[PDB]
């Protein structure tokens, strides 16, 4: 019955009071009255039968989801469908009713150092759960981090999320790439797959430095446009971190090009607490074998007040999911993922 600006948005008799949030990817959000538990929600309505791609990233990011269980990682709740396959049309995913996320929060308001502080905490503590589980998030970005009134922050979006694995990460220079171009590690255009940890610690930092003045650090607007902003901040590697590129290509662009030094960071950021640039630095150092992992980060003196490593939890134990079969198989999956909420 009900419908919110067409869409339909059936959600049976638990959750009433539907209004509008946003457009999700293939979907819409709504906010809207829980019944059972007496509180506002958020609902995720998901469309993705048709389009195989859509399929796999709603089939991952289920998974994980229901096999996550983390304060700074985002719920299911629960996840509403219709009783057979053949009835199954969409999939609502009920989560927690977060206000905003911090990509909306950056256009508006400025951060106090406090705040910054405590959110990158939240973060880093949410990726140490994330990475201890053996996954990669792969699109870290502040559209993907939720916030509430009371500065509880959620990383979101699971959708292009992977098993690590380090032994298969080569790849070619100039190798196509998914996740978002901004906050993509350099390694990826020159030879990267992703399949690394290090991946998700540059985005981080990509992260902060956005937290920091407001503006993403490095906005590329094109592929290769990408690395030339990482370099005219970061300034030409160094011979070691170019010998560890042992592919030809990338390594003889790289040489290609004019010498240029490093913009310091006191420089782009006068105003930052100088161990928040401290860490800054090594979570976006340009040799991904000496980046800073996420342990070692939460563990840097910039976040002193809130490290507490037994209360900063591990997954119990390690993912293994799959990718390529087809649409219909990948609809049987998530029907049998998401049987559990049926009564
Ligand atoms: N738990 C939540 N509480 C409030 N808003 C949410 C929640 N989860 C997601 N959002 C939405 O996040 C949107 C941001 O755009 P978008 O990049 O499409 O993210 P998304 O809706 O999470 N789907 P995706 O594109 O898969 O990340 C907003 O429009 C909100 O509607
Ligand atoms: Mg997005």
């Amino acid at each position: 019955a009900a419908a919110a600006g067409p869409q339909v948005f059936d959600v049976g008799p638990r959750y009433t009071n539907l209004s509008y949030i946003g457009e999700g990817a293939y979907g819409m959000v709504c906010s809207a009255y829980d019944n059972l538990n007496k509180v506002r929600v958020a609902i995720k309505k998901i469309s993705p039968f048709e389009h195989q791609t859509y399929c796999q990233r709603t089939l991952r990011e289920i998974k994980i989801l229901l096999r996550f269980r983390h304060e700074n990682i985002i719920g299911a709740n629960d996840i509403i469908r219709a009783p057979t396959i053949e009835q199954m049309k969409d999939v609502y995913i009920v989560q927690d009713l977060m206000e905003t996320d911090l990509y909306k929060l950056l256009k508006t308001q400025h951060l106090s150092n406090d705040h910054i502080c405590y959110f990158l905490y939240q973060i880093l503590r949410g990726l140490k759960y994330i990475h201890s589980a053996n996954v990669l998030h792969r699109d870290l970005k502040p559209s993907n981090l939720l916030l509430n009134t009371t500065c509880d922050l959620k990383i979101c979006d699971f959708g292009l999320a992977r098993v690590a694995d380090p032994d298969h990460d080569h790849t070619g220079f100039l190798t196509e790439y998914v996740a978002t171009r901004w906050y993509r590690a350099p390694e990826i255009m020159l030879n990267s797959k992703g399949y690394t940890k290090s991946i998700d610690i540059w985005s981080v930092g990509c992260i902060l430095a956005e937290m920091l003045s407001n503006r993403p650090i490095f906005p590329g607007k094109h592929y290769l446009d990408q690395l030339n902003h990482i370099l005219g901040i970061l300034g030409s590697p160094s011979q070691e971190d170019l010998n560890c590129i042992i592919n030809l290509k990338a390594r003889n662009y790289l040489l290609s090009l004019p010498h240029k030094n490093k913009v310091p960071w006191n420089r782009l950021f006068p105003n930052a607490d100088s161990k928040a640039l401290d860490l800054l630095d090594k979570m976006l150092t340009f040799n991904p074998h000496k980046r800073i992992e996420v342990e070692q980060a939460l563990a840097h003196p910039y976040l002193e007040q809130y490290y507490d490593p037994s209360d900063e939890p591990i997954a119990e134990a390690p993912f293994k999911f799959l990718d390529d079969l087809p649409k219909e198989k990948l609809k049987e999956l998530i029907f049998e993922e998401t049987a559990r909420f049926q009564p």
